[PDB]
């Protein structure tokens, strides 16, 4: 058996994929997945209840082995009608946009923290919800802007319920980390999973 | 301050859009939503941290008031290019069919088997997972096929990544329920954006 727990983006919009590749050549071997945020992952590999973790943040412990597993791209995005849908946006006025931000734990909180939210002048977190597909949704309705990975919001994005802002920074770039306790010894099933995953 | 706690069906699809209706009218007056599973709307609810509970199923507690609030359509898909989505299947061809469902204990799996799965003969459950998102990925690329409402799958299904199955059996229709403590008196202040809270 292999057991999984993963992040948000990972866990819904990534290792499904991967394991119905997998269950596929191996109907016999069973996945269990948990999906949370990347201090959920981190808790359940440090307690040993699974055998692999997967998170988007940069989660640290002497205790955890991580390695860098996938690219990923945040976005920041906003409702089509909004003005900062079209054109340059500046720093200042992402500033000045009600902001919608991920809970505390959450590792796309954290990088887009570093990544963004730092350079930011004063700005005011209009609500905190709890998963990206809340988010996604106040955004579409008007609530205010948020930053998620490009793999989130790629469906909207492409229906246009959803616009890419330009933002005068380098591509917010992050590590998707596999991680997994330093004392576990990594079964041969799994580092055939592990073969699916790479891409 | 108006505290919402609201399973993930009602906090990611339903109530974004009315936040934005109820803050365009009422810019001053603040929204707190926390989003989780219906357990979670439970107890947040009996232990006083939220004004205001809704959940989507038949979860039952002595020391909440619980009324009906919405219908929601339980639909079951698959991934477009599943033989499942070409035209009418078989009550055999779904007891047979890989199925990805919620975890047990929870409002969905309770109200997905009354309706459903009660009514196939030895179905096998390809697969547990533990949040709408994640169950329609693992759909999307072929794991199996699930049953959830037609509010979380409706975009997937506009854009051609998912399709319903059509299914011989009734339309299936589930209760979203609005609950609170039951010595709770709801406020003006709640009863204002419980009316946009009204179909
Ligand atoms: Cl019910």
């Amino acid at each position: 058996m292999i057991r999984i727990y993963a992040s948000s983006t990972i866990g819904n919009y990534i290792l499904p994929a991967v394991i119905a590749r997998y269950r596929h050549d191996y109907p016999q071997l069973p996945i269990e997945l948990s999906v949370g945020n990347s201090q959920d992952v981190m808790q359940a590999v440090l307690d040993f209840r699974v055998d692999i973790g997967f998170i988007e943040g940069p989660c640290h412990s002497t205790e955890i082995i991580s390695e860098p597993w996938l690219e990923d791209e945040l976005v920041v995005f906003a409702a089509p009608t909004s003005p900062l849908a079209r054109g340059p946006v500046t720093l200042e006025q992402l500033a000045a946009a009600p902001w919608i931000l991920r809970e505390r734990g959450s590792g796309t909180r954290e990088i887009v923290d570093y990544l963004l939210l730092s350079h930011l002048p004063k700005f005011e977190m209009a609500m905190e919800l709890g998963n990206s597909e809340a988010i996604k949704h106040a955004v579409r309705h008007g609530l205010g802007i948020s930053c998620l990975s490009r793999r989130v919001i790629e469906d909207q994005l492409q229906a246009g319920t959803l616009s890419e802002v330009a933002v005068p920074l380098p591509r917010l770039m992050r590590t998707l980390w596999r991680i997994h306790h330093r004392q576990k010894h990594l079964s041969n099933a799994l580092r055939r999973f592990l073969d699916y995953c790479d891409p």
